[PDB]
């Protein structure tokens, strides 16, 4: 869960340094490459994501991030 959690404050901080909560699944994808995440699968990491309630599908390919902001 460590990992997982890793990966959430990424995105949390990406948005709220950018004010934009949308990420295509390949940058998703170089964001965990960037905090060496390993998983077997990681189109299926991410569904558990969206299944938690952290991404919402906006298309096939485009998640929009659920998170609190400070801006």
């Amino acid at each position: 869960r460590s990992t997982a959690k890793r990966f959430i404050s990424a995105l949390n901080n990406v948005a709220e340094r950018t004010y934009n909560n949308i990420f295509q699944f390949h940058q998703l994808r170089q964001i965990a490459k960037e905090l060496n995440i390993q998983v077997a699968d990681f189109e299926n990491f991410i569904g558990s994501l969206n299944d938690q309630g952290y991404l919402l599908k906006k298309g096939p390919k485009v998640y929009q991030l659920q998170t609190m902001h400070h801006h």
